[PDB]
C-alpha cells in the first residue's frame, strides 16, 4: 500500500474502500493500474484493518474500461499476452474467489473492461446515475479479457447480447433489472447504502462468510450429486478452520 | 408407508396429495425422523392412484424452519463420521433426489416461515406458490454454518448469482414478493388466497396428460447442462419414449 | 431465393425481411418450409444486399409451431431426417448465423416457433403477440430443441410453469421472463425492429459477428478457459477484419 | 435371509458372492433388492473394511435376468430399472468402503456396471467378457454404456458394444476394464492380497482418496484444486 | 459422376474409397463436398448396411489438400470452405445412421485423423504410417483434428504426436487406441470385411442406437446417462 | 538456489536442486521454481524446458517437514502456501509458454506427480520408482495430484495406485500413460535430448498454440471445439 499512484485505499472501521484513482483519465485501467490493483488486493487479504473490501472509482467514474492508449494501443505476442493476463490477474482471478467479501460500488461511468471486476465482486450496489456500457463494439473490438464471460455469468442471454451487440448505455436501475447489480439507489445514498451492507457482512463469521460465498460460485457447473459431495466437504472444512 | 407417521401429514383432495410437514411446535424443523418419513411418503405417493399432483407445505405458521438444530445438527455432531454421512444423505434423499425428478408434478406452497434447509425441497419441487406474508431466509450464516446439504446448489439453480450471494452472505429475510422477483417461486399472493391459488394450479396440472407432463418437466431439468446438439438428441429419444409409454 | 413457395424475402437498405409465408396455415412449419428456410438462410449469409436478417411471419402469425398435418402426423431414418431438417435452420444455422438476426414476433408464437425465436440474436415482440408452449395440451413434449431453447433464456421456474401449464402469455410477459429483448405495440413493432436493425448495421460487421458468437460460446466454459478462448477470438477478429 | 447373495467374513474381507448359479448369476429384481440390502448393511458392519464382489460357480454374472428383469406399467418398470442401478452404481461407485470385483467367469451385459462401479477389479484369464446386448436386440441400457465409456477408450467401448464379441481377462486388462488378470487358480489369493493391502490403509483416508479420484474427473483444474483442498481438510477433521 | 471418391457395393458393404492417388488422397474442397453427398446418399441406400472408409492406392489420406484447401479468400468464404470439411469428416460421420469402419491402408496424416476417428471403428495395416504432421507444416491440427485425437487417445500420446510430428505405424496406433486392430496389409481387407460382416449380422436399428449412445453419454454424469439410456432404450424398442 | 538451470543449444535443463532431501518440494522451492519458470518463458536462450531432478531423485514429493509439518498456521496462510505449490506445479506448467519435458531420472512420489503431469511430455527411466504414497502417510493426494493422475491415467490405474500406494517402475508408468516413453537410465538423458531437439525444430508459435489447444479442447463438445480451433488457428497465423 506504499507509493500507490493509480489506486487509493481508505480504511473505515473494518471497511477497505479501494478506489481506482485515475480520475483525469476516468479511471481507465492501464498496465500500471493492473499491477497496483493486484498488489493492493493481495495485501488486503492479510491486512487485519479490513474484513470487507469495497471497490469503487474516484471522481465521476467507476471505470471507463481499459486504457485505450496504455493498455490497448501501446500493446511481441508473449509480451502482449502477459499484459493481458495481468489485467485478469486482479479483475477476476483474485476478485472472483477473494479471501474477504467484496462489494462493487458503481458511482458513475462503468464501460467495457470495468464489467469484469464489477462482476467478479461478490455484491454490487450501483447509483441510479451510474451509466453502464458494453461499448467495445463501437471501438471495433469484442468484449475480450473476461468481459464476455463475466456478463454471461450474471445476465440473461437476451440482455447480454443486446448490450454487447448494440453498445447501448443504461443506468443503474436497468443494471439491477438485468441482474448486473444487487441494488440501485441515488448517488447521494450510495455510500451510506454500501457502508451499511459492508457493516452487515462484517458482523458475520468471517470464515463461514468466506466459505459460503466461495461455495456458491463453485457449485454452479456441478450436477446436484456432485454439489452435495462438495458442499459436505466444504461444510467440514469450514468447521475445521474456524 | 402412510401409517404411523409421526412428523408428516397427508390429505387427499380430488387427485391432490397435500403433504404438510407436521412439527408445528418445532416450526416444521426437519429432523432425521422427518427425513426418513418424508422419503417413505413421497415414495408411496408416486404409485398412489389417489393423487396426480403433490403439494408440499407446512402445518401451522411455518412452511419449514430449516434442519432441526437439535435432532439433525446437535445430536449428530459427535456421531461417527459414516453415521453423520448417512444422516446427511437421508435429508437429500427426499429433499432433492426424490423431489427434483418426482414421477408426479410437485408444487411447493410456502405458507409461512421458510429458512435454511427448506430452500432445497422448495426449489426441487417443479412449481412454487408463496404467501406475500411468508418470510424467507438463508440464515445459515447467522448460525455459523454454510448452506450445506444442497441448499447452495438449489439457490444457484433458480436465482441469479447476485441474488444468490446477497441472501446467502447477508442472511437477510425477504417476503414472497421478493421471492417471486428473484425467481425463487413462481407466484406470490396474499396468504388468504394461497391455498385456492395453489389448488387452481394443481387442478390445471391434473388436467394435463400425466405421462407427457412427467416427461416434459423432467426433460427441462435434464437438458440444461447439455449442448444444443446433445439436447436435440436427448429430446428426440425423450419424445419417442413419451409416445411409447403413454 | 427463386421459386420459394412458403417463405418471402424482402431487401430493405441492408435488411433482409425474411417472413414465413403460410398465413392461411398461421405460418405452420412444414418439411417444405424447413427445407426452404435453410435454403434461404444459407444464401443470405453471403448475399451482399443484407447485413442483418429479420425473421417474422406474414399475416397475424409469427408462427403457430410445427405443421400438425405435414410435420408430425405425416421409417425411423426418414422421420429422423425430417426432424433434423427442422433444427437445421431453426437453431443449427440461426444460433451462430454469420450475420446479426432479429426475431420480430408479430403475432401467434407457439411450440416449435420458440426455437428459431430463441436461436436469433435478438427479439422484438408485439405486446399483442401471443406466446405459448401448448405442446402439453396436444399430448407431446417440447421436442426438437424447444425445451433446450426455453431453458437457454428463461429461469427454471418460468420455464417449468409455461411448459407444464401450456398457459399463453403476451409480449410484455415474454419481455419480463427474458424470452425477448423488448415488447412494443404492434403499430410500432416494425419501426422499432427496423431501428434496431439499422443500429446493428452501423456496427463493424466482423466485430459484431465475432462478439455475438463469443457470448454464446463462453457460457459452458470455466473462467480460465473463457479467457483463453476470448483472447484467441479477439485475435481472430482483428485478423479477418 | 438372503436367497440370491452369499456373504462370507474373512479377517475384515466381506466376500459378496452372486448366488444364482442355476441362472449363471443373472441379476433379477430379487437379487437387485437383496444386493442393496447387503451393501447398506455392510457399510456399517465393523466386521469388514473391504468388500469383494464376485460370483458363485463358474460365473461372475451373465447380465440382467432375461426373464425376471426384462421379459416379466411405466412407473413400475422405471422403479425396477432404478432398483438395479440403486446398487449397481449409485451405492457401489461411491461406496463407503473399498470394493474389489473378482471376475471368476462369465461377465456379460449388465454385469459390467457393478464391475466398473467397484473401485478395483481382478479378473481370471479364463473369464469370458462380453457386451452381448446387441446380440439380444437391445442396447446396453441401465448404465452399462456409460460404465464402459468410463474405464475404456472410445474405440474399445464401441468395438465390443457394436460387435458383441467376447474377450478374456487379459484383453479386459489391456483395455483397462480390470486392473489385473491372473490364472483362475491364482485369482482369489491375488484378490485377497489386494484386499489385505487395502485393509492396511487408514480407512478414512482411503475412502476419501478413492472418492476424490472419481469426483474430480469432470472438474477443471482450478475447481479440482478447490475441491481437493476441502476434501483433505474434511479428511483430517473426521480421522 | 464423382471424381474424387469411389463407391463399391459388396454384400451390404459400401467400400468408400478416397480417389485422388496422384495427390495421395489429399482432401480438397471438391472431395469434401463429394464425400458429404456420398454419405448422404448411402444412409438411405439399401445396398449397404455398413460403410468402410478407406483410400485408393498406397494412401488412406495425406490430410487436407495443401494447395486446393489451404493455399487457394473472404472471411465467410474461408469459413464455409472450412465448415464443408467438418460437415462430412465429423458432423455426418460421428453420428452416422449406419456403422462405419475406417480401413487405414496407407498414409494417414493430419486432417485424415478426423474422419478416421469419427468413424465408429478402425482397422489399420501394420505398414500404414500415421502422423500428426501439421506442426511440420507450420499449422496447428485445426478443423477438429485436435479434438478427435483427444477423443480416443490419452493426453500423453496425443501431445507427443501433435508436438513432435513424429510418424508411427499401425501397431503403435493400436497401442494408443487410435484404431481397434492392426494387421499385415495382406490381411487388412479380409479382416476389415469380417468385421463389416459381423456388423451386418446385427439388428441395424439396435446397432445404430447403441453406437450413438456410447458417444452421447461420454460427458454425462452417471445420473444423467442413466436417464438418457432409459429413454434411448425405449426409443430403440419403439423404432 | 533450490533449482539448477543449464542452457544447452536451446534446451533449458531445469533441475530440482535439493538432493540431500531427495528434491523434496519446500515452500522455498515452490517460490523459487515459479520465478525460474517465469524467467525462462521470456529467456530467448531457451525454446524448450526439461524438468528433472538432481541426484538419484526426480522429486520425493512435498517437503514433509517444511511444507506439511511446519504449516500445521492460520487457515489463510496455509491456503497461501498450498496455492504457491500449484502456482508452478500446474498453474504455470500446464499451459507454459514453451514446450516442457519431464525427465524422471529417479524417485518420483506424491506431489511430484503434479508437475510431472503438467509438463507437456515425459520420459522416464525404467529403474525410476514412482509412487502415490500419500495413502501410506495418512493423507489423500491433495494439491492437484488426484486431478493430475486422472488426467493422464485411466480410472482403474489411477484408483489402483492411489488406493494401494504400490510403487511401480518406468515401464509400468509408460504402460498406464503416465509418461510417453521409458528407457534405461543410461539412455535417459540422450533420449530426452532427442525429443527436446525435435521440439526445438518446430515453429515455436505453432508449437505453443498446438500444445495448448490439445488441453483446452478436452471438455468441449465437438461443435464448440471446432469453433475454438478455427479461432486458435487464426490466432496462430496472426501471431
Ligand atoms: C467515460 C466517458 C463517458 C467520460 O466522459 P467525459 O466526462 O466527457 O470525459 P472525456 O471523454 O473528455 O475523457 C476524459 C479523459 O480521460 C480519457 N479517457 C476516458 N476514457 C478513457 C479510456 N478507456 N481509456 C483511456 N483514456 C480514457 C480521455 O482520453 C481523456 O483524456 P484527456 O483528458 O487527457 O484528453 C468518456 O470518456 C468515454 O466514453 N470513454 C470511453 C468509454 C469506453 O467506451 N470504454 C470501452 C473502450 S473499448
Ligand atoms: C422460524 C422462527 C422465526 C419462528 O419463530 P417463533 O414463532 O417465535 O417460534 P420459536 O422461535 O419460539 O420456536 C418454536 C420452537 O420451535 C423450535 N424451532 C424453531 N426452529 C427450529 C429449528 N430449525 N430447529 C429446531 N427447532 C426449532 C424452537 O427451538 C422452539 O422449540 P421449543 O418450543 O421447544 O423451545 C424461529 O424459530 C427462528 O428464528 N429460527 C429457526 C430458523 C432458521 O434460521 N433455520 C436455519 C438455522 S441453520
Ligand atoms: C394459432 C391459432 C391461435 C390461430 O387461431 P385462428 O386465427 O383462429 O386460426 P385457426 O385456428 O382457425 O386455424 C387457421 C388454419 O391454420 C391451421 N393451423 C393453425 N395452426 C396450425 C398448426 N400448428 N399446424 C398446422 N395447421 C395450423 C389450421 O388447421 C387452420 O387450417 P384450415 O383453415 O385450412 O382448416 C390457432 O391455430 C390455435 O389455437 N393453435 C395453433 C396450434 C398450436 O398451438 N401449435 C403448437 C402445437 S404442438
Ligand atoms: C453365460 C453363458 C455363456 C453360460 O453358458 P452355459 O454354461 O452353456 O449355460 P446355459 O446357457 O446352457 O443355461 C444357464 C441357465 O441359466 C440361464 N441363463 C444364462 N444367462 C442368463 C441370463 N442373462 N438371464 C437369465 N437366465 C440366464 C439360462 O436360461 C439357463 O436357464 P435353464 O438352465 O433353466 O434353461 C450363457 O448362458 C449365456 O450366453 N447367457 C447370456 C449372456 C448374455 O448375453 N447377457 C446379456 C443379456 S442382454
Ligand atoms: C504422403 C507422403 C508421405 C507420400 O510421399 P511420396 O509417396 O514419396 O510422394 P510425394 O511426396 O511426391 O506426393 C505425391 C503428390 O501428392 C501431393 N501431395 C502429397 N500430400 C499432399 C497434400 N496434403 N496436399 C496436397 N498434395 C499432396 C504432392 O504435392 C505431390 O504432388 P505432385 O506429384 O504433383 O508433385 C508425402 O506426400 C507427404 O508427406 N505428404 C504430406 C503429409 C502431411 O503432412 N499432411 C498434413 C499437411 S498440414
Ligand atoms: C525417496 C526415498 C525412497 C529415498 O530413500 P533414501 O535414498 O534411502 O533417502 P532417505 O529416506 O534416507 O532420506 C534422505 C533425506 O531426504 C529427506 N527426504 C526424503 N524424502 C523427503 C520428503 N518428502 N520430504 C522431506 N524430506 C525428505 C529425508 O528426511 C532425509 O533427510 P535427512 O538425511 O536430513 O534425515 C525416501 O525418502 C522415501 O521413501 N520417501 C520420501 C517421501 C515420500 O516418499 N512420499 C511423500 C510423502 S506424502
Amino acid at each position: 500500500l506504499n507509493g500507490l499512484t493509480t489506486v487509493k485505499v481508505q480504511f473505515d472501521e473494518g471497511i477497505a474502500w479501494v478506489s481506482l484513482n485515475r480520475p483525469d483519465k476516468r479511471n481507465a485501467m492501464s498496465p500500471t493500474l493492473n499491477r497496483e490493483m493486484l498488489q493492493v488486493l493481495e495485501a488486503l487479504e492479510f491486512d487485519d484493518r479490513c474484513g470487507v473490501v469495497v471497490l469503487t472509482g474516484e471522481g465521476d467514474s467507476f471505470s471507463a474500461g481499459m486504457d485505450l492508449k496504455e493498455y490497448f494501443r501501446e500493446t511481441p505476442a508473449l509480451i502482449k499476452a502477459q499484459i493481458r493476463r495481468a489485467a485478469g490477474a486482479w479483475q477476476w482471478r483474485k476478485l472472483r474467489f477473494y479471501a474477504k467479501p467484496t462489494i462493487a460500488m458503481v458511482n458513475g461511468w462503468c464501460f467495457g473492461g470495468a464489467f469484469t471486476p464489477l462482476i467478479a465482486c461478490d455484491l454490487a450496489v450501483a447509483a441510479d446515475e451510474a451509466t453502464f456500457g458494453l461499448s467495445e463494439i463501437n471501438w471495433g473490438i469484442i468484449p475480450a479479457g473476461n468481459v464476455t464471460k463475466a456478463v454471461s455469468q450474471v445476465c440473461g442471454e437476451r440482455a447480454a447480447l443486446y448490450y454487447i451487440m448494440s453498445g447501448e448505455p443504461f443506468g443503474g436501475q436497468k443494471a439491477r433489472e438485468i441482474g448486473l447489480v444487487n441494488e440501485s439507489v441515488p448517488l447521494a445514498a450510495l455510500r451510506e447504502r454500501t457502508r451499511e451492507l459492508a457493516k452487515t457482512l462484517l458482523g458475520k463469521n468471517p470464515t463461514v462468510l468466506r466459505q459460503a460465498k466461495h461455495a456458491l460460485r463453485r457449485v454452479e457447473p456441478m450436477d446436484w450429486d456432485l454439489s452435495e459431495e462438495y458442499l459436505a466437504a466444504k461444510a467440514e472444512q469450514t468447521a475445521a478452520i474456524d
